[PDB]
C-alpha cells in the first residue's frame, strides 16, 4: 500500500507498509541521479526491485536518497511513475530528510548522517532549515567511512602505526601499496573503496592509535559541522553505520566537544516506518 | 656548453652553462613521462625550448624531473637525444636527486621538496638511499601546495575562517562552491587546481587563521615525513616554492618539532650550477 525507500552509496532499503504490517529486507543497488541516467535507474527498478514485490501498485511512494536535491526530484519522480502504478502521491527527497524524519519525527533537532559520506543539518520539525555542505571525501566529509579509510591508509603506508597493523591490513584486503594508489587516484568511486576498507578500524579498535584516529576524526566532524548549528539548545541525532559501529567513540567525541547526543541508529528505516504510522498517518 | 633542467608539475627550469657563465635561463612547461607521450614531450621541446636556444650542441645534458624513475629514463633520454645534439652524456633522473645534488653536493643529508606536491628522502652523498613515499594529494603530500589548497578550501567553505576571507577567496578566483566541487572531483589534475589557489595563503598570511593553517600543515609534513629519517644527525634541506615562500613558517614548524633546517631554496638551479662547476 505504501512504499518507502532510503537510497545510499551502497544500497537502497525498501519497505512496504500494508494492512498494518511492515515488509522490510528488500534491497537494491544505490540509486543516485547524479551518477545514473534515467534509463539506468529505470532498468534497476525493473530488474532488481519489481521481482521482489508482489505488486507494483501503491497508494503512496516516499523515495529518499543521496543526490535527490530539487534539480533531480522530477527525474526520480519520473522514473518511479514509469515503473510503479501509484494512485496518489510520489514524494522524492534527500537521504538527509529521511534521517531527520526518522530521528526527530515532527519536532526540531540537529541531524547528522555518518556512513560512506557524512552530512549535518538543522531540521525544524517539517523540513531542513539549514545545512553544512559536506564537500566530498577530499575536502570534507569528516567522520565518514571514506575519510576514516583515507586517514587509515595514510597512517599505515607512512608507517605511523607500526609494521604489524600495516601488513595485517594489506594481507586482509589483498592489497599492495601500488593497488591502493591506483584505486584512490585512477579508478571510479575512490570514496567507496576507502569506505570499504574502514571496518579495519572497528576490528582493531583496541589499539590506542586506531581508537585515536577515530576519536580525532569524529571530533573534527562535530567541531566543523555540528557546532555550526545551535548545539547548546538542540540534541544532535546520528544515522548511519559509522555512527552506529563507533557509537562509543562518537559519544566520547560529543562529551569532549560539548554536544548533546540524541538518537544514534544504524539506518533510518525503523524511524521512517514510525513516521508513516504515527505522524504522517494523519496526512 | 652543458644544459641542466629541473622539471616539475608547472614548469621545466633550464640553464645553459658555458665557460663559467650561465648563458641562458629558460622555462618550458612541465614534462612528466607519466602524463605525456614521448611524442608530446618532443613537440613541446621543439616548439618552446629550441627557439630560446642559439644552438642545440651540448657536451652534457643533465635532465631531472618528476616521474623520471628508472622505468622512464630510456624514454626521456631518447626524446632529448632526438631534439638536441649531445656529444658526451645525457643523464636523466628525478627532481628529488636534483634537490639532493643542489642542497648537499657530495655530502649526506635529508632532502625535501615542497612544491605542488611534497617529498622527503635521505641522500647518502652519491644517490638517494631512503625515501618516504608521498602518497599523493589525497592520502599524503603534507605541506604541499595541493594540500595547502585542500585545507584552505575546506576551512573557507565550512565557515572556519570567517565570512570576509571566504567571500574574498571566491571573488578573487571567480569561483563558486559548485565550480570547486567540479574541479576537485570531476576534472583532470585536481592537485594542480588546488595548488593553483594556495598562494591566497601567502597573500593573506598576516591573518592568524591563515598562518595557523600553514604552520599546522608544515608540522604534519615534518612529523610524518622528515622524522622517519635520522634527523638529529642530519640537517634537513628544503627545495620548492612552498618551502621558500613560507620559509619563516617552515622554520617555526622546524623549531616546534626539533628538526634542524639547512638550505631553504625556491628551486635547485643555483645549487646544480655549483654542483657542475666544482
Ligand atoms: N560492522 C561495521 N563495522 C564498521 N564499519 C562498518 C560496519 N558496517 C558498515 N560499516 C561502514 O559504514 C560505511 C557505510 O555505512 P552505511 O551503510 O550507513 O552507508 P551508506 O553509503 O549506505 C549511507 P550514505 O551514502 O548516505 O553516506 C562504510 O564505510 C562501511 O564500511
Ligand atoms: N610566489 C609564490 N608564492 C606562493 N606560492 C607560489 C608562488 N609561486 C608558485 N607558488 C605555488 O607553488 C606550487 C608549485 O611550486 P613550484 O613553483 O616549486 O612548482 P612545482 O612544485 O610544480 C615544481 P616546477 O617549478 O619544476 O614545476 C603551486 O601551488 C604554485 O601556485
Ligand atoms: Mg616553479
Amino acid at each position: 500500500m505504501i512504499l518507502i525507500a532510503d537510497s545510499g552509496s551502497t544500497k537502497t532499503h525498501w519497505n512496504v507498509l500494508d494492512q498494518g504490517r511492515v515488509i522490510g529486507e528488500i534491497f537494491t543497488k544505490g540509486m543516485n541521479p547524479f551518477f545514473q541516467t534515467p534509463e539506468e535507474m529505470g532498468r534497476e527498478i525493473e530488474r532488481t526491485l519489481l521481482p521482489q514485490l508482489n505488486s507494483n501498485r501503491f497508494c503512496e511512494v516516499h523515495f529518499f536518497g543521496a543526490g535527490c536535491i530539487p534539480e533531480k526530484v522530477p527525474v526520480v519522480r519520473n522514473v518511479l511513475k514509469g515503473c510503479l502504478d501509484v494512485s496518489s502521491l510520489i514524494e522524492v527527497d534527500t537521504d538527509m530528510l529521511a534521517a531527520a524524519k526518522a530521528s526527530c519525527g515532527r519536532s526540531p533537532g540537529i541531524v547528522c548522517i555518518m556512513g560512506t559520506g557524512s552530512n549535518s543539518c538543522f531540521y525544524d520539525g517539517e523540513k531542513i532549515a539549514a545545512n553544512v555542505s559536506p564537500l566530498g571525501f577530499i575536502l570534507g566529509d569528516e567522520g565518514s567511512g571514506a575519510v576514516l579509510g583515507k586517514l587509515l591508509i595514510g597512517d599505515l603506508l607512512k608507517n605511523q602505526m607500526g609494521e604489524e597493523l600495516k601488513e595485517k591490513f594489506l594481507r586482509q584486503y589483498e592489497l599492495t601499496p601500488a593497488n591502493i594508489i591506483e584505486r584512490v587516484y585512477r579508478q571510479p568511486f575512490p570514496n567507496r573503496f576507502l569506505a570499504g576498507i574502514s571496518p579495519f578500524l572497528a576490528e582493531n579498535i583496541e589499539h590506542p592509535a586506531i581508537h585515536s584516529l577515530v576519536l580525532n576524526a569524529f571530533k573534527s566532524f562535530l567541531t566543523r559541522n555540528v557546532m555550526q548549528f545551535d548545539y547548546t539548545r538542540y540534541k544532535a541525532h546520528f544515522i548511519g553505520s559509522v555512527a552506529y559501529y563507533y557509537k562509543d567513540i562518537l559519544e566520547e567525541a560529543a562529551a569532549a566537544t560539548g554536544i548533546r547526543t540524541g538518537t544514534i541508529v544504524r539506518n533510518p528505516m525503523e524511524g521512517l516506518r514510525t513516521y508513516y504510522s504515527t505522524v504522517a498517518k494523519t496526512v
